[PDB]
């Protein structure tokens, strides 16, 4: 009975008969709107309405955005809102909307949820042992869980609570972690130490009011010095933290050193405000500093993460009173039986097909399958699906590295390519650029790369360039990698791939051989250079030249899908047709930061398709889109317009049906799924990961797939992937099923489980 899987969905009781929703308004200042700016207006405004008037102000509508008030407001000031900036008139079309939490699935299921959500964390914000970093964030203890030299580990739980699959509403929970340094920033921290920190985030322990904020400006006054005025008499912020302090106000908040730093930041509603440096505690960004003995702490075995969540539910959310003081969370999670998805069968080269076996208990048969994807890809009887010779290549090397270990590395690297893709016959020209001549920063490195390209020294179409790493942290993003791709593709005719000098320059030493210096490999600490050469041959060369190793024999529900991602004013569109036999990626620049226009979406896709349409050997009649993040209604506009138009021409059946979906890799309402194993000694309550194809549908618009799961996880607990329906006619169970199939095309690392579907995974590697 392994199929029996428990969730972190706790049923909710006490809302049977709790209709509490009652009104409606309408927007009028939108006369100049952006199709993307208009939606930053509302949000800044519902916050001021929810946070000033401190009752539930909820706003989640279609087309022209609308707001729910309570009839209980004293004086709303409807036409008197942002008379400061734009003057929206809040037209009261208020029809009493009285929502019940058992109704059939309605469009104001969106509102029934943002209301439940505002009021269910009032008993959590008023607790005292519990602090919330910001609006709608997990709820963390004031007390840390581990001490952990220099820096405190705080545990917590995220509670969001959307629809239930056996009717009604319920609770969703995930544990969480957060790393904060032990000892406040301090009142003998000077001006230069304080600047060195603008735009980190700190935990500001105010009084009993603990929250999080990002630095903006080391202020112009110290803690004691008079800066703002309550009576025009400047008063010192020590004075201000007293005025706003409460009865038994703690010691720290009324005995600050006046000779200490003061920081600035902007409220959740965009107000300027200060905070003493004493009382501010910096959050370790442990992906910023590669603290991999600080990541070996955030990974939580399954039976823990269950026990942490169950413990939090029983201890904090039980007696729970807001007006209607009912609504007790039922403190036994949701469980179902379900059928888990088998892996798809796949097509390797010379028509040999891998299909999972259905005699072996699911487990032993999938480790078989997932290892086959590698052994088959390498085996020369079968091997790559697409076998053919490579068109001309070019490996482009820093001249500092052509003279030191270039040749050894290039020799091994070409060797590695031919033992992986023998049919290609790899043989790349070896060009160089003069990495020491001009500058050594991103400009200059670029001037040398461009100067070489100018000369026409790069014959051939496809290139692989080796570059240098300029700055640390993963949030930096290599502006140089991206920019070499941009210029090389756009001004010259090139499809470019990128590796970096640092990583192989670890795997080569100089030994002295036969009266000459010579470079040979090394395998000590550092990088595993045999594995690195293998993986970079596959990713940068075989995939870089669009030679797919294995491609999904049997068809998906969609006939075409399309990833989309915009981050840092760059948009990325992928496209997967046939079984994976047809794949494109295209890049184009986005006027909005992360948002994309609607004329641009309609165009990029009508041009990226129609190139490939003759190869698609069907009438094409079920298209899907996957969006990385929020799918803004600008985008969804052109999405149907694109395919409606192709429904006229004849490129499609006339009855096409497009569908938009949002893949939440950072899921707004997270969840875990477990299942069980006779409690062994080791494991008191016998909690393992759910088996790899496990899936769960809550609503018609929300479900989770295990793209990562039991047989092939290496350690930790599996993170179900939250997808959310956004438009269009496709069964969400079908969408989850072939998002799982698209996540079994594990191209960059075959024997491993990949969490994202191939569509949006390429969106993420394509912008590094």
């Amino acid at each position: 009975s392994h199929m029996t899987l428990e969730t972190t969905l706790f049923p909710l009781e006490g809302l049977e008969g709790l209709t509490a929703s009652y009104q409606l308004y309408a927007v009028k200042g939108l006369s100049g709107l952006d199709e993307t700016e208009y939606h930053k207006n509302v949000n800044l405004l519902v916050r001021r309405l929810s946070f000033s008037m401190k009752a539930p102000f909820v706003a989640l509508s279609r087309d022209g955005e609308q707001f729910i008030a309570v009839p209980n407001y004293v004086t709303e000031f409807p036409v008197d809102h942002r008379v400061v900036r734009a003057m929206v008139k809040l037209v009261p079309t208020g029809e009493p909307l009285n929502l019940r939490f058992d109704a059939a699935d309605d469009e104001y299921d969106g509102l029934r949820l943002r209301y439940l959500d505002f009021v269910l964390q009032q008993p959590l914000f008023a607790n005292h042992h519990l602090w919330q970093p910001g609006s709608g964030q997990p709820f963390f203890h004031k007390k840390p869980l581990k001490r952990l030299d220099d820096v405190d580990l705080y545990d917590g739980v995220s509670v969001r609570a959307a629809k239930h699959p056996e009717g009604g509403f319920g609770i969703v929970c995930d544990a969480r972690s957060k790393f904060i340094t032990h000892t406040p920033i301090g009142a003998r921290a000077d001006r230069k130490r304080l600047g060195k920190l603008i735009n980190r985030s700190c935990l500001y322990k105010m009084g009993d009011h603990w929250y999080q904020f990002r630095i903006d400006a080391v202020s112009d006054w110290k803690v004691g010095e008079p800066s703002l005025f309550e009576g025009n008499v400047p008063i010192s912020l020590a004075q201000q933290l007293v005025r706003t302090a409460g009865n038994a106000a703690p010691k720290s908040i009324i005995d600050l050193d006046p000779e200490g730093g003061a920081l600035e930041y902007f409220t959740s509603t965009n107000e300027r405000r200060m905070a003493p440096a004493e009382l501010c505690f910096l959050i370790e960004d442990t992906h910023g500093r590669r603290a991999a003995k600080l990541q070996r702490q955030t990974i939580l075995s399954p039976s823990e993460r269950r026990a942490r969540v169950n413990g939090f539910i029983r201890r904090y959310l039980s007696e729970l009173n807001i007006g209607g003081a009912k609504l007790s969370a039922g403190a036994r999670a949701h469980a179902f039986f379900t059928e888990t998805h088998m892996p798809p069968a796949l097509s390797f080269g010379n028509g040999t097909v891998l299909a999972p076996d259905t005699s072996k208990d699911r487990f032993q048969a999938m480790q078989e399958y997932s290892s086959m994807r590698r052994t088959m890809m390498l085996d020369k009887k079968v091997g790559f699906f697409h076998q053919d010779v490579f068109p001309p290549q070019t490996l482009l090397l820093p001249e500092s590295v052509k003279k030191s270990w270039g040749p050894a590395f290039a020799s091994d690297f070409v060797g590695t390519v031919q033992e992986l893709y023998p049919a290609g016959g790899y043989r790349p020209e070896i060009i160089e650029y003069r990495d020491k001549a001009y500058g050594g920063g991103v400009p200059g490195q670029m001037k040398a790369l461009l100067e070489v390209a100018e000369r026409g020294e790069i014959k051939s179409g496809d290139v692989l360039v080796m570059l240098h790493r300029i700055n640390g942290a993963p949030r930096a993003q290599d502006k140089l990698a991206a920019m070499v791709c941009n210029e090389f593709e756009k001004r010259f005719g090139k499809r470019v791939q990128v590796i970096h000098s640092d990583s192989p320059g670890r795997g080569y030493k100089r030994i002295f051989k036969n009266d000459k210096p010579t470079y040979v490999q090394q395998r000590g600490r550092g990088v595993n250079i045999k594995g690195y050469l293998k993986g970079a041959a596959l990713n940068k060369v075989c995939l870089g030249n669009s030679r797919w190793p294995f491609v999904l024999r049997d068809p998906l529900n969609a006939d075409v899908t399309i990833g989309i991602d915009v981050k840092n004013n760059m948009a990325v569109f992928t496209m997967v047709a046939e079984g994976g036999r047809i794949v494109r990626v295209q890049r184009s620049r986005s006027r909005q930061r992360e948002q994309l226009l609607e004329s641009q979406v309609t165009q990029v896709i009508t041009e990226m398709l129609s190139k490939e349409l003759p190869e698609i050997k069907k009438q094409v009649q079920r298209v899907v889109i996957h969006r990385d993040g929020r799918a803004w209604p600008a985008e969804i506009a052109g999405a149907r317009k694109t395919f409606a138009d192709m429904a006229e021409s004849g490129l499609i059946a006339v009855d096409a049906d497009v569908s938009v979906f949002e893949v939440l890799k950072s899921s707004p309402a997270p969840l875990r799924l477990f299942s069980f194993e006779e409690p062994t000694q080791e494991n008191p309550k016998g909690v393992i990961n759910p088996v790899l194809g496990s899936w769960l549908k809550l609503s018609e618009n929300d479900g989770y797939i295990c793209t990562t799961g039991a047989p092939l996880l290496l350690q930790g607990t599996a993170d179900p992937l939250h997808v959310r329906k956004a438009f269009g006619p496709m069964a969400i169970e079908d969408a989850l099923k072939d998002v799982f199939d698209l996540s079994c095309l594990t191209w960059p690392k075959p024997d491993s489980c990949m969490r994202l579907p191939l569509t949006i995974k390429l969106c993420d590697i394509a912008l590094f």
